[PDB]
């Protein structure tokens, strides 16, 4: 399928975040977020570690689960910001975090915010010397942020 970048990849530490829209889709199992007839877009974070993700256990390119993944949506210029949880999921081309996503104030100019929380307790490392790893994980969320992307309409 084919899928729209809405700005350049970012690194973040030992994370390669990219940011990627295209029409909305059904999941499995469903309700999570908005219903593909509901939607504007499926909008989704490929977060994948980079080669200081060996710190963390992590190889390079793999797909880096159990984070807690927010995006945040805003109109420039408004008061009110959309606050839309993503959910790990695969799709035909392997795993994201993503949801289904309307654009509550029509075509124009936003700014999106990935916010990307460490799994917490979700997720644990070894810490000895013989099995363990010498990285930690973030305490404060990475915000990956793209400013003025465009959103006009369907591109599919």
């Amino acid at each position: 399928f084919d899928e729209f970048p809405i700005g350049d990849e970012q690194d973040a530490g030992i994370l390669t975040v990219a940011g990627v829209y295209f029409q909305p889709v059904d999941m499995e199992p469903a309700g999570n977020s908005l219903s593909k007839n509901e939607a504007d877009c499926h909008m989704e974070a490929d977060i994948s570690a980079n080669e200081k993700g060996a710190t963390l256990g992590y190889g390079a390119g793999d797909f880096v689960p159990y984070l807690h993944v927010k995006a945040y949506i805003q109109k420039v210029g408004s008061s009110k910001v959309q606050e839309v949880a993503f959910m790990p999921m695969n799709a035909s081309d392997g795993p994201h975090y993503g949801a289904n996503v309307k654009f509550e104030e029509g075509l124009g100019k936003y700014n999106i915010k990935f916010e990307i929380k460490a799994p917490g307790n979700d997720y644990l490392l070894h810490v000895d010397k013989e099995t363990g790893v010498t990285g930690r994980f973030w305490t404060e969320p990475i915000v990956v942020e793209w400013k003025d992307f465009e959103w006009t309409g369907p591109q599919w």
